[PDB]
């Protein structure tokens, strides 16, 4: 019996590396030897039971790798191909799916959450979830397709286009990837707000036209105020931090007729005040953005053509053995994206 290492969430709070069997693909599965799998903030929430999962389960939903076996019914992608996985499996039979809102599937199952995922030497990927990418690519770049796709969906919803002005709240990987996508989509002012000096510097290396530090003063005044960067406000505000203060400020950062996108996850049940008078009289849009419907191929293409800076987003590369400790502890100060490299 051939074995592999895998980072298993045994039950809420209980995570460790175990030896498990190398899985055997069903007729429509690919078996993929993982080249890299990113750690997400969602993985820490999964560990602590703050998002639901189906333990015992191998975590990891931001992965790419080389196909080593194809199921009998797969004629399309052969061993040797590189793929990135879309972890989100929609059912195709519920009212959300039948209306094309596959991200809102009522029966959604996610690789790395309800099914064994990418923090392992090998992972099963149903054919429909596999997106081929070039073999000439850096082996780890494919791991960014999922987070890029989530950000690209948010940028699509925002209406960013040539000449837009944009404020991005939060200096995590989501904020930084959204800086890059804002510029690619045509925004000519892209401002990132974060208290972390290291993240402001990185934002400017990857396309931010300016950055602001919320410690130095009121961000609403610094951006949208009379002597701010963009007096009267920006076209588009994308809240990426999932923090109450910045969700609250987002509408006041937007110009009249502007758009706020809620891309960051604030804790369930937590409440924030809006002013309905202002939303109406300044004709604002407030839009939720959820995961990656119909954007994984575009994201994979952007990675394939080198349109996005990926290397600067990688703060650390770790082994499977190191993953449980990194996931069990809070994100480090200079952490952008940690990649788990199974070998
Ligand atoms: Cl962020
Ligand atoms: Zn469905």
């Amino acid at each position: 019996q051939s074995m592999m290492k895998a980072v298993r969430l045994e039950s809420v709070g209980n995570i460790s590396v175990r030896n498990v069997g190398i899985p055997e693909p069903g007729p429509d599965d690919l078996l993929v030897k993982v080249e890299a799998c990113g750690i997400c903030g969602t993985d820490r929430h999964l560990l602590h039971g703050e998002f639901p999962s189906t333990p015992p389960v191998t975590l990891g939903h931001e992965f790419c790798g080389i196909v080593v076996e194809a199921g009998s019914a797969v004629r399309d992608i052969a061993p040797g191909a590189r793929i990135t996985g879309d972890p989100n499996i929609s059912c195709g039979r519920c009212p959300q799916c039948q209306a094309g809102r596959v991200n809102l599937c009522r029966n959604l199952r996610a690789i790395g959450i309800h099914r064994d995922g990418g923090f392992a030497e090998y992972v099963l990927v149903p054919r429909k979830q596999a997106f081929e990418i070039p073999l000439t690519l850096d082996p780890v770049h494919g791991a960014f397709c999922e987070p890029l796709a989530c950000c690209l969906h948010g940028v699509d919803l925002s209406g960013i286009k040539a000449g837009s002005t944009v404020a991005i709240l939060g200096g995590g990987v989501i904020g930084l990837l959204t800086v890059q996508l804002a510029r690619l989509a045509g925004a000519t002012t892209v401002i990132l707000s974060t208290r972390q000096a290291t993240k402001r510097r990185l934002a400017e290396e990857v396309g931010a036209t300016a950055t602001v530090d919320p410690s130095a003063g009121d961000v609403v005044e610094a951006i949208a105020g009379p002597v701010g960067l963009v007096p009267g406000g920006v076209d588009v505000v994308i809240e990426c931090a999932g923090v109450a203060e910045t969700v609250k400020q987002s509408t006041r950062l937007a110009k009249a007729g502007g758009t706020v996108v809620i891309l960051g996850v604030l804790p369930q049940g937590e409440k924030v005040e809006i002013e309905p008078f202002d939303i109406l009289f300044r004709e604002l849009r407030v839009l939720g953005s959820f995961i990656n419907p119909f954007v994984h191929r575009r994201a994979a293409d952007l990675v394939a053509t080198g349109a996005i800076e990926i290397d600067r987003m990688i703060s650390r590369r770790i082994s499977l053995d190191e993953a449980p400790d990194v996931i069990s502890n809070p994100a480090a100060a200079g952490e952008v994206k940690v990649l788990v490299i199974p070998s």
